[PDB]
């Protein structure tokens, strides 16, 4: 009965944070990235499948991170636990400033967008909704998620399961349409591609780039229903129908759509209806904004447990470490994100702030990946219920060097003010949290009754 974040996440719990999370207006939208680069259909549909299996690697790199640690993070216990503090430190105040706010809001926005959308086919949306069209979607989410967490993962899986329902028509229509016939543009010169190590090297960033997600069920993994069975489980059953979705759902678009307006369009999945389904063109853009509005609800779930766990460990203030006496949802760290996000729904060229982090984010994928070395190597002799190999941890720390610098020799100076992000982080933990807490003035005395107000929030 004590105060704790009780487990209720079950398997499809499991499957439906990673997959929902995954696929967001990610093949939905423009996600050609991959095409541009490898210009022919046969090897677009080969990155696919490679940058699937390397995002494999990673996931399952992350599957024995998660049953070997068992503590929530998924990025700084793996961090906290293998290096130390002040490098978990900086990946919670770059997850803090610039990752996650900035994924919710461009992810709203996202969501106001293609609600909107059948509206506006041609006329650009405009700015004052789609932003109080993603300020009311933030809003509904972090109190879905705030009253009870079973009602947070009830939205993550119905609309996971609109995802899937949507990507599995696409296919479906994909799939038909290369039956009857249409065949002309698949498996005939299928490779008139461009082989070339930038080209085929930019293709692999941008695959890889889009399977991000993976590690979203660990962040909540002290919330998971036996975690040792059910988070290496969950991502094993998500990682191949993420897979199989993406390079399914090219085939179908390369089958109905052509080379030149796939690329060239603005979302692609939005032409792809207007080719297929008619007087139906509208189902797409909806299920883009189901699409986005499960992969918020994700975001919002593992960013409030990010920021729990960080404030557990003593870098955020105590207020946000803080379950709700009776609902048991951690209230104030909820809160705390629903702030950040909706602050930086008021940022304008919030698109071009997703570049800084990231850098940053494969950064410190790759650092936990790192820290999963240093664990194999210093203490051999931890519990790890699930113990791959090591194959799968060096091949995707090459995978993670590869994927830090692409974006570090292509454009430089967005990727150093990331880094000055993280700088800036820096003086807090220099200055605050290595202070052993009998250091600091009567600012403590307001801390206090400020996290004295704000119990008055669970009560
Ligand atoms: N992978 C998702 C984004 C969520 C990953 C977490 N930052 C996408 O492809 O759009």
């Amino acid at each position: 009965e004590q105060v704790k974040l009780k487990k209720e996440i079950s398997l499809l719990n499991g499957v439906c944070l990673i997959v929902g999370n995954m696929i967001g207006s990610g093949i939905f939208v423009s996600p050609k990235g991959v095409l541009i680069y490898s210009a022919s259909f046969g090897l677009s549909l080969v990155i696919w499948a490679v940058g699937g299996l390397f995002s494999v690697f990673g996931a399952l790199c992350y599957a024995e991170l998660g049953t070997t640690i068992k503590k929530s993070g998924a990025s700084y216990a793996y961090i906290l636990e293998a290096f130390g503090g002040f490098l978990a430190f900086i990946r919670l105040w770059t997850s803090l400033l610039i990752i996650e706010p900035t994924s919710q809001a461009i992810i709203a926005i996202t969501f106001a967008n293609y609600m909107v959308q059948p509206l506006f086919p041609s006329c650009f949306a405009p700015y004052a909704a789609s932003r109080l069209l993603a300020a009311a979607c933030i809003c509904l989410l972090t109190f879905i998620n705030c009253a009870y967490v079973k009602w947070g993962t009830l939205v993550q899986d119905i609309f996971t399961y609109a995802k899937v329902l949507a990507l599995i028509a696409v296919i479906v229509a994909g799939i038909v349409r290369l039956g009857q016939g249409a065949s002309t543009h698949f498996e005939n010169s299928f490779e008139g591609s461009s082989f070339a190590v930038g080209d085929i090297a930019l293709a692999l960033y941008s695959a890889l780039f889009s399977y991000s997600g993976w590690d979203t069920l660990n962040y909540v993994t002290e919330e998971i229903k036996n975690p040792e069975r059910n988070l290496p489980l969950s991502i094993g059953i998500s990682m191949p129908i993420v897979t199989i979705i993406y390079i399914l759902t090219n085939v179908a678009y390369y089958t109905v759509l052509d080379m030149r307006d796939i690329l060239a369009s603005d979302a692609v999945a939005v032409t792809f209806a207007d080719q297929i389904f008619g007087i139906f063109n509208w189902i797409i853009p909806l299920s883009v904004a189901l699409s986005c509005f499960g992969g918020l609800n994700a975001s919002i779930v593992a960013a409030s447990r990010l920021f729990f766990v960080g404030s557990r460990e003593g870098h955020l203030p105590d207020a946000i470490c803080m379950i709700h006496v009776e609902r048991f949802t951690p209230v104030p760290s909820l809160l705390f994100n629903g702030i950040m996000a909706l602050i930086y729904l008021c940022v304008e060229d919030i698109f071009q702030l997703i570049n800084y982090y990231s850098f940053s984010y494969w950064f410190f994928v790759g650092l936990s990946i790192v820290g999963q070395l240093y664990l194999r190597w210093k203490e051999p002799d931890r519990p790890r219920p699930l113990k791959l190999s090591v194959f799968f941890p060096i091949v995707f720390c090459l995978c993670t060097i590869f994927l830090v610098a692409v974006p570090l020799y292509s454009d430089t100076i967005n990727s150093l003010i990331g880094i000055a992000i993280a700088l800036s982080g820096l003086p807090f933990y220099f200055l605050i949290i290595r202070v052993p807490e009998h250091k600091r003035p009567l600012y403590l005395r307001r801390i206090v009754g400020s996290a004295t107000r704000y119990l008055q929030v669970l009560c």
